[PDB]
DNA sequence: AGGATTGTGCAATATA
DNA sequence: ATATTGCGCAATCCTT
């Protein structure tokens, strides 16, 4: 129906699950969004960690000559 | 007004436009999870080369410790 | 008995 | 003009 009391009521209630349920799904695929952009910054740093330790690896073991 | 032919157009051709444009979201949204997954694996491999680096180091450097001045 | 999910479409808004 | 976004609805699924 419409006209109901207990319609109306069913409605309000409705909305309310469905735009919680929907909330929900926007915030989950933001989160997955936002895990790119960290794991994305992280890889960088730790490729960076590598050209680090791989510098001072060699920078030692020139000591070996002199 | 709601009955008239532009409107039922107009409405036609968004509704084309809403199951297109929601489509490519839900792709976007799972090549952002396979993303997820790529860029966890690379993750790990830079995490273990970065610890067996880290003790490559900490043992030379403490060999050189080791020699007299 | 009542919330959570979802295919669907209206409507407002953003954008070109 | 199409693209994006929020929402209502009703059917449906799941909980209590």
């Amino acid at each position: 129906m419409k006209h109901s009391d207990e319609y109306k009521i069913r409605r309000e209630r409705n909305n309310i699950a469905v735009r919680k349920s929907r909330d929900k799904a926007k915030m989950r695929n933001l989160e997955t969004q936002h895990k790119v952009l960290e794991l994305t910054a992280e890889n960088e740093r730790l490729q960076k960690k590598v050209e680090q330790l791989s510098r001072e690896l060699s920078t030692l073991r020139n000591l070996f000559k002199q």
